[PDB]
């Protein structure tokens, strides 16, 4: 009934205590929004009628909307992009019956497929591109999805860095969090209202009320546990005990560093000639803008006057000589063309790699063959681990938590007790199911080009037609007949 | 822990390091099969008749590829491969440890990347002894060595650092590899270990080896100095590109015209003065300019054709697995010297032995003949795809 | 009911802890109204001629 | 685009329905699994 360990002094004091580390972070996120899309992370103090600045330069804008838009086209598709498979225990299962696996097979595509159509319906694609604009530009996302209680609508909270706090080992294990959000007193859940209503005092209804949210590794134990808080007191009817894999809070980092809590974003890399861009291109829009201020010298060694000029109406004839009115230019033009060079050679840099077109994806795109293998390879070609490591820290986590609480809830088919727990494949392993598209094509016009005849002397048929299958990327463990 | 890392000057670098990283795991760690497993000096009795013989060799044997496929697949090695080729190739040592499965629950694959292990050597390339310096939290630690180090002494926080250490040395006795922990100066109870020469788990990898020396020399290092060079000569490039961006108006002292009175006019406003008094500060590098960009022109076409950086091969409609594997690793062996080949006997004999050890001690040996039980391994361009060639 | 609010308030640019939604073309106003300048300028200087 | 290419896929199984020495109810499945599409209907189980 005290909570001790980690725990000692509540979650708002956990939370200001770790907010102080939080702080950096926070700083190059907010300088990250500045110099690429200045809505996309606020300070602290400018929200509420700030009226956000659009950057000088074009290509931070484009880049990171493009770059979180493949994320998006490669990581969540239209197919499936999980893999549900068995191991250490289908050795006795899978010597025997190629057609006993089929059962296991129907039995998990229709776990796939249960998974699959609650991410659609709750509308996970929008927060999921949410986190993601969030993960490019800030250094830490935090998703959460709650209990399911029933199969009304249910989408997901996210948590841009702000209002969260993440304390690590040297490892990576999460040791403890904190979220700090903020609701109205009106539009709480109803076992909150009576809690914060019996610390006494009435309360107006758009009051605003922070809670928090405690998850902590027990000292006992290997497992997780949550509480809330509001006002400085435990929640009542809030606690909660969670397993060490199926924990619904997920920390989510773009681009990990050891013996460091957080994570940095994959704009900072690219952040000085972004803002070398930014400099560079400033002066060439203000230097525009010097050009954009007609006047007029008059020659006061001349005849020719202004009181003549003006007041002459179109073709007047009047009194002057040609030399003596000039125009005031603005005589920079090696500094532009110098200028300029450096902001293009500065853009081609940003544009290899944020991923703008460079003549990929424009030539007539289309969907969900060869598209989603062509995204991620490019994906990891440029980029460096992003795809990878962003698949081990999300999708698992994301896949996991869902097949827990899913199956947790709804029906447990017919398949075999060595597949009820299974194990997940998430990245380019578990694009589509079988391995290649492009494989079982030329596969299949490799076996069509084995017509001419059955049985056919002086060769065989039954090893070839495996040795073509078995150089190019094909199981070969049912495609083929054995007895 | 906040310290603001800095973008080179240069763009090739950054380009270059993923390209690699990523061409060596296109061509090391496919989607295909890639180990091969078959059979020698027995098989001498046994391939001699019945060809409808070691077709039962040829199932078992590709089970037991797709099992071990399977448990990459699932645990996620992928990430941490292609972490570890970043490492390997930006620095020179990378220690990958797998560790006892103990389930078919998720076990990753524990990184150590070169400031947290050291690795002892002889002339040879024998690996005498290996130490590493995980430094894990006191509530995150395995249940043994809690005890261990609550055994000490002195009550301890939840997220007090504690440093432990795991020390891998050869035997004075016996050619077997000893190993044990040790926290704040003591052997760890329960912790004891002892491996076979062969299937150390343990796998400390080097990119480009040289004869009499401990550790690896990475790859971007015997092409650092043009990478320097470029740097620098595209640095100034930058720099004197901000020099342009200053206006600066020269009035003429000598003439009439004077700044109280172009300012305050509003736009198309008559004033007095005459065209040559003002004039604007131009920065005058232009041989300069044109000699430097042209030297960084010409170092990055280099650094372009070593770290395999775009030359129109791998744009033009990159497809998977059917020629591409083959192409990929032919190319990576022009270039790169013996990358593929080095990094394939270092890497991935040991990734598949250390698998195929504690895997096959774990789950079902199936019914293929006794000189079969232990295999040998095949691991680079003899080994992908099953066939010789497509 | 809680779901089927018939009054839908639509925002394009959400923002948190703030009521309302900010637009698409406020995110690229500043570069169209220095265009806007720049251009004007340009029409201003043809009458000229 | 799955649907059309997946039936032009299936197309090139024209050869021979009782072809020995291979499958032809898994590979349906794998071609059509392989691309988006659901399996759980366009294909026969009893």
């Amino acid at each position: 009934e005290k909570r001790t360990g980690l725990a000692e002094d509540g979650a708002k004091s956990v939370y200001e205590r770790l907010k102080n580390d939080r702080a950096p972070y926070e700083t190059r996120a907010q300088n990250c929004a500045q110099y690429t899309i200045p809505s996309l992370f606020p300070k602290d103090s400018d929200n509420a009628s700030t009226d956000y600045q659009t950057p000088w330069q074009a290509v931070g804008a484009r880049g990171l909307n493009n770059l979180a838009s493949k994320l998006m086209l490669a990581l969540f598709p239209m197919q499936t992009w999980m893999r549900l498979t068995i191991s250490e225990y289908e050795a006795k299962q899978l010597l025997s019956d190629p057609d006993g696996l089929a059962k296991v097979d129907e039995g998990l595509s229709m776990v796939e497929r249960i998974i699959m159509n609650y991410i659609e319906s709750n509308s996970y694609r929008v927060t999921l591109f949410e986190a993601l604009k969030q993960l490019v530009v800030a250094g830490n996302v935090l998703l959460y999805l709650p209990e399911p209680e029933g199969s009304n609508y249910n989408p997901m909270k996210l948590y841009r860095l702000s209002s969260y706090v993440v304390q690590r080992d040297a490892f990576g294990n999460v040791l403890q969090m904190v979220t700090r959000d903020q609701i109205a007193f009106g539009a709480l859940p109803e076992d909150i209202r009576k809690a914060v209503e019996g610390q006494g005092g009435e309360k107006k209804a758009d009051e605003t009320i922070d809670v928090y949210t405690h998850i902590y590794l027990d000292e006992d134990s290997g497992e997780y546990l949550r509480y809330e808080e509001v006002e400085g007191m435990e929640v009542q009817g809030s606690d909660g005990t969670y397993p060490k894999e199926a924990c619904p809070y997920i920390p989510i980092r773009m681009v990990r560093l050891d013996g460091e809590s957080y994570g940095r974003s994959y704009i900072e890399e690219y952040l000085g000639d972004l803002r070398s861009l930014e400099n560079l291109q400033e002066a060439i829009v203000k230097m525009s803008m010097i050009s954009s201020k007609v006047i007029g010298l008059v020659n006061p060694a001349g005849i020719t006057q202004p009181r003549r000029l003006t007041k002459a109406q179109t073709g007047d004839f009047v009194t002057g000589r040609p030399e003596d009115i000039s125009f005031l230019q603005l005589e920079k033009q090696a500094d532009f063309t110098v200028a300029k060079a450096v902001s293009d050679a500065i853009e081609a840099r940003l544009s290899f790699a944020f991923m703008l077109n460079s003549a990929v994806q424009r030539t007539g795109e289309r969907v969900t063959a060869e598209e989603i293998r062509y995204v991620a390879s490019e994906l990891e070609d440029t980029l460096g681990g992003v795809y990878s490591i962003l698949s081990q820290e999300l999708q698992l986590p994301l896949v996991r938590v869902l097949l827990k609480q899913l199956q947790a809830t709804q029906q447990i088919p017919e398949l075999p007790k060595e597949a009820v727990e299974p194990t997940i494949s998430t990245g380019l392993e578990a694009i589509g199911r079988g391995q290649d598209l492009d494989k079982l094509e030329r596969c299949v016009t490799a076996w069509a080009a084995l017509a001419p005849m059955r049985d056919d002397p002086d060769i065989n048929l039954a090893m070839i037609k495996l040795r073509i299958a078995n150089a190019i990327g094909i199981d070969t463990s049912g495609i083929l007949l054995t007895e």
